[PDB]
């Protein structure tokens, strides 16, 4: 039935932008709520950690002229933004949910903390984790992994915009095939693209497998869940 | 000289847009805190409130669809990334800023304090109030009102799309006129939208003067603080 | 049985103050305690927000020559004062009870955070929510209307001296009728006092009918919870 | 000139009342504020601790009925209102004072850092602590010497209702003498009351001397600080 | 059966030491983890305020030179690393536990609260007090009895490295008898080592009684819980 | 004059212990400590992380046998010990400097916040940043890159048991030669360990240039900062 018990789901902002060229678009994000909780319906613990592009494109420009690090900050303001509405969504579906955000925050939301967050989790509830790692100079796919690991998750669930691994840019290569399953050391040696070196390593040094997959191709988050052929399982 | 010492600018999100759909505009951030990078080497300690209109339009279809407590908590992370944008601005300026937040934030900003507020106003340096009031429901016109009467500000300056109060809108009529002073009881009687009731309750009861004034018109706020003829004065 | 589920109580420091000239009288808050927890026990969730005018009297002298924010700062910590012995009163009656303060507050009490205290109604704990909205020029009353409207509550019980609304000040006039409904704009345009401006209009804008009573008139609160003719109604 | 450079003088709430039943007597506090801004323009650098006895006696009799921790709390919530009206005393009077609390405040006050307050003392300010220890169960005499002893005061001055420690009680019977210089031994073997038992064992083990004294009496602290006889001397 | 269902355990750094010289002893916390978890399996509230002696003697040999309060601020940060490693050997013999700082520490660990605090015990979890009472120059005996007070507990246990009160140091002088039962002021009188005076004077204002006894000596933290004779009582 | 304007030096815990087996060295802090005194008198901002590998060795055993997560974050609380030692030892000589945390302290430290941070530089004050990034799974090298960074620094100083980077092992072999400056991607093709992956990418990417060298060699840390041929370079 379900092969995956735990998991850490892994949401770019853009992934909430549907065809919209910023911000959240409604129909997107009922949609990805909604599958999402039907996964969650189905007893299954979702960790969340969102990013920030769909939003940030809407100060990219600024950030030019900026100093990272304070381009860095308003990117995990944008995060915080999506967890927020995210989590509206879950409760819209009644399913609870809450934020946690690496940054500490009076009253938008609780900040991190592993024991609460865990429990959260065994009480049925979706965890989103807002503002990455609390630190500039770091991804969100590096915040993903962290929370991975610190959720003692099975597995996490990289979402994208490619419904997994392939030998090269299928968008513009047609004659490129997904990777059904694939090791840390073949994805390097062969130069694909998984996500950057230090998400990466932590995945490895954490012993954290990697699930590939596009979250828009509607019906392929309970498929990967449910343990069906969908998207590429990165292993160590 | 000098006709306003301690001002507190309110700035509506939009006004950093410029003429683009969202965001941040590059060219419009810088020119209006140059604006303002006069005004304080005049001698000027000037004090922030900026909304968060520009990046709430990419959230805004979907905040229809949430809780308004939660649209507005989403309309206050956005007022920390224009806080952010324009402290970094006055850095380039060779100007210290400093953002406060009406929510604690770790380290995206320090959580406003009124001592350290005028401290820093004494100091010469911006301060930028970000979060509002730190509550849903209320304006960021009221967060202004209630920043400037707590920081003891001469007068609010309320910068607009317009460059003063008007009889009638001359942009939809070009046979009004634009209101040289009025007072806040005859503001009221002719039904003359300055700003919303609670926001405009407070500066009386404060007994805080507002200038309404449009800043993209070079020179605007040159003016006011300098006591040439600018914008509608609505006092007590 | 029960017409409203669940309540906002707004308590004025003044109501537990008794016949004393200061402070907490203990049959005040014992009799006032025991009247909430018995529609606690009929399965309504409460949530108070209370003010601090029975204690601030002793200050009030001294406020005068003070800033007002500063003045008001000292109110808020009134109501903590309230809040506090409030709570324990109710674990005396076997009530569990949590104070949420709008200031955070390290040992004292918990911070403001709406998913948790939404959480402690359902749990069937009281909630006492202390320091106002935690901005001064603001009224406890305005701080009940947000409290109010963000605990999604059913009505806003708003408990003061006289039993109701009169068409005059009772206590002063013996001609004076009780209004048994009255509707928003008719209590303007019959100038009645209900509360505040601000926090008068903020009810109406998140559609948050009142009920105006006198709490110390012992049985009103389990009518008005139960739907029996006592106290002003005023819907919008 | 100076006899003791920094000092950490100890308030009592009641101190502030002046001869009334309850909270704070505008010309007392102006008086008691005025003598300590003498001795602060003369160079010395002055902490301050106080209680909350004035404020805490509206809600006494009720604390009886409450569990005691609890009771403690709202005696550590009234000292921070007196911390209030004494640093906006002392701003009247042209002189800075900061307010450090304990316990973490969010806007009322600046949380305890021991770098930050010996910063103030030295930068000539006044820094009046609130919250006592920040625990329940131990006496204001003890949060003084607790913070006397960590800002290195040369000296600990507890105000109190009589001018010195006497061999006996003179109200009662006026053939006493009052003690010039006592040592702590002394002062424990010939029962001479102090101050509690812990409070007094701090100092000691800190090495902290204390000079109990009448500030009432116009001239007194400024008679100690600068050396006169004034008060007993306890020291080791 | 069980005669203590609330207890306060106070632990010692050094009892974390076993043999070795420094730091934690894996078998030692274990046997201790362990020993503990027994009657919390029987349904014992367990509350322990755990010392940082074992790794302070790593630095306390700068300490020396250090300011005293900077050396008890490092004392503190060393109560929390044996507060982490302490509940995750409960967590690996499947009890939950909760690390409450009376420093707020943001990932670490939860800030202290007593209303959560009782919670917790009553959820059947182990509750550890880390970073004593938060202040320097108080002992980890005091803490106890703070934490003790504060969790109504029915009585503080004092573990040691002797196995209770004896009539002069028995490690030293083999003819030293062990006392059953001994009274407040007879320990006093007796001139008996329990604990530091302001400790055991805490103990005594809030009725806490406490019992001395070896943790080291198997079995006997169970006997002592079941009403065995073991250690010493000392009653008020 | 001054090679190195604002500098990050890197100290591991165990550069504290000298010649001992655990905990800090008297000797060792204040031989290490005062060198840096040396360049900060010369005008060179400072900003020190600290590991804590040398307060971990005794619970280093105990670490293994636990969660990873859990072990860092005592390895966190043991680089706030050697930051409180380290910045008490500053001040013996004069020196001010403050302590920052990755994660919030209550009164041991201030939080981490840049404009601060670099405030402190700026008013030649040492820095210290204790806990790391904050987060678990990150070394402390990875910390210096961030705050290095961060801070703007014009190098990061690798202190470390080696004067510098040698073709081979110059312990276990005296036939190489120590680098006296190499690139990144140089270092990598010949494996040259320099530091972990992660730390090394980070610096590279915000460009930020190494110097590994032996701080324990008197004089070493002088000569580096003052341009003098001493440890290897790794530049980009």
């Amino acid at each position: 039935q379900i092969k995956y018990k735990r998991v850490l789901l892994k949401l770019s902002g853009e992934s909430l932008m549907g065809s919209d060229p910023f911000g959240i678009n409604h129909d997107t994000i009922v949609q990805t709520v909604g599958e999402i909780a039907e996964v969650v319906k189905m007893g299954v613990q979702v960790g969340i950690v969102v990013g920030g592009g769909n939003i940030f494109r809407g100060v990219s420009a600024q950030a030019g002229s900026m100093d990272r690090a304070t381009a860095d900050y308003m990117g995990m303001m944008a995060t915080v933004m999506n967890a927020l509405a995210l989590k509206d969504a879950f409760e819209t579906l009644g399913i609870k949910a809450r934020v946690q955000s690496a940054l500490s925050m009076q009253q938008i939301a609780e900040t991190y903390a592993r024991p609460k967050a865990i429990q959260y989790l065994e009480e049925g509830k979706v965890v989103i984790f807002a503002a990455g790692t609390g630190n500039p100079f770091f991804t969100t796919d590096t915040a993903a992994a962290l929370r991975g690991a610190e959720m003692n998750c099975d597995v996490m669930l990289k979402a994208t915009n490619v419904d997994g691994v392939y030998t090269a840019d299928p968008k513009k290569d047609p004659s490129a095939t997904r990777y059904e399953t694939i090791t840390f050391d073949e994805a390097l040696l062969k130069n694909l693209k998984v996500m950057d070196a230090t998400a990466f390593a932590l995945c490895r040094e954490r012993k954290l497998n990697i699930v590939v997959f596009g979250i828009a191709k509607e019906g392929s988050l309970k498929r990967v869940i449910t343990g069906e052929d969908e998207g590429t399982l990165v292993h160590c």
